[PDB]
This record gives C-alpha cells, sequence and structure tokens, in this order.
C-alpha cells in the first residue's frame, strides 16, 4: 500500500511521524509512495534541502523501513 | 530507435510519457538520444534540475528502460 | 552513552574536543546523538558547510570513533 | 601524444571535436593534456559546469577513449 | 614530517610545486598536514574551490604521493 500513497499520503505520514517541517520537502520534490521506495540514501540526504540531523533519520527509521516492509 | 533520436525526438518523448514540465530539461542539457542511453542514476536526479519524484521514475521506467532495451 | 546525546550535547561535545568554531554546524544541522551515529564520510565533509581540514578531523577521530566504541 | 598537449591544445581538440561550446571550460579549468588523462566520468559530468548532453558524449567518446590509446 | 606540517607548510609545499593560486584554498580551509593526510580524492576536486585541471594534479602527483610514501 505504501506504493499506492499519493504526495499528499507521504506529507501526511512524515508529519504524523514527527518530521512536519521536513515533510513539506516531499511536496515540494513531489514524491509519492511509488517515488518514495526508489529513494536511496543520498537523494534524502542531499536531494530535499532539509537538515542533516532530520534527514538522517528520515532515512534510515522510515523510508528504509518502508522499503523493507 | 533511441540512438537515432534527436534533441527534439527526446523531448517529444517525455511530453508524451507525462513529464511535459521534466521534458524541458532535456532541451536545456541538449540532450539527444545517444546521450540518454550513456546517463546513470546521478545524472538524472542531480544533473537536470528537476523535481526528485519525476527524477526517480524519469530514470527507473523510462531512461533505464530504454537502455536495457 | 552517545545515542541519547541530545543535539546541545554534540555541540558540547565537540566544543570540548577542540572544534567549538565547527560545533556550531551540528546546531545547525539538528545532529543529535543518535543522528551522529547515523552520519558517514561524506556528511560531514560536505553536509556541514565548515571547513575541510577540521572536518577531516572530526570524522576522523572522533564521529568514527564514537560510532566505533 | 595527449600527455603533452597544452591547455590550448585541448580547447583546440574539443573545438575541432564539435564542442566548440563546451572547449572553453577546459580554458576555464585549466586542463591540459596531463590533467585531461586524470579525468573520472564524474569530473566531467560535474566539474566542467557544460551541458549534460555534450559533456556525456566528450567523456565517453574522447576523455575515455584518449585514456584508454 | 608531513603529519607535522602546519597550514603554512601545507601552503609552502604546493607553492613550491607549482601550484601559487591553489595553495591559497589549503589557508581557507585550514589543512595542516595531518589533514593533508586524510584527504581523498572528492575532498581535493569538489571541496577546495580550485580549477579542476591543477586539482587533479595536486590530489595524482602530491597528495596522493605524500600519503603513500
Amino acid at each position: 500500500s505504501p506504493v499506492e500513497w499519493t504526495v499528499m499520503d507521504v506529507v501526511e505520514y512524515f508529519t504524523e511521524a514527527g518530521f512536519p517541517e521536513q515533510a513539506t520537502a516531499f511536496q515540494e520534490q513531489e514524491i509519492d509512495g511509488k517515488s518514495l521506495l526508489l529513494m536511496q540514501r543520498t537523494d534524502v540526504l542531499t536531494g530535499l534541502s532539509i537538515r542533516l540531523g532530520p534527514a538522517l533519520k528520515i532515512y534510515e527509521h522510515h523510508i528504509k523501513v518502508l522499503q523493507q516492509g
């Protein structure tokens, strides 16, 4: 079902996961669930224009978790 | 055949494929079919100045598909 | 343990370590101890906007050491 | 042999090779024949500030060919 | 002994090696001998804000040589 998430679904997920400031970057880059499942580490860390601290946790604890589950 | 595509052909491909806003980047970077078949992942995600969501699908389901065909 | 360090704990650590000018970058990027243990080499050298000389020592003699201890 | 080419020699080569617009970037970056033989793929695609399309051909059909000869 | 070099020692080295314009970047990035021995290729090519041609020689013929000697 993550593969079916809209951009707004992705924004809502990261808002509810505790990254409401960084969630808007997924809207800015038009990242839906299908694109989310295609992202690699450098895409999150350097491609979203977000601070490195949250970016590291967004990838390792959510994007990577989503791609593996 | 992609290898013979002009820059106009590459722009038309991504427009017809549903990326009309991103197709502009292929004109800006003067990417013909021969250059298209040389592109790697980071060239699409960071070399076109396009949004990451569309860039991820452009590489995975189009540039990669054309190169493997 | 480092995994529980706050952002201000991280800034304090690098201040005591002799990088007080670079310590502000960890505050800027909101890097706590959990984020610190997720960092890779390029994150320190290109993601903190600090000088390269201090960045190389910060990674080799502190971040690496903390991740390996 | 290319290893002896001056910066101007490199500029004239790419001018004669059909990349006159991109040839000035080798003057800007002060790339002589010895530097040319040290370049890797990302150096051409991101280090010359040239368009991606021409840069891909410049690496694949010229710089790589000179390094492998 | 290279590991004991100060920042200006490094600046002096690259000036005498024939890179006086690029030697200033080692002062700007506060790179002493200890930091010089930690540098990798991409640090020289993208982290010093120097022209690519000289940067390629600086890494291959000097920084790599010092690290291996």
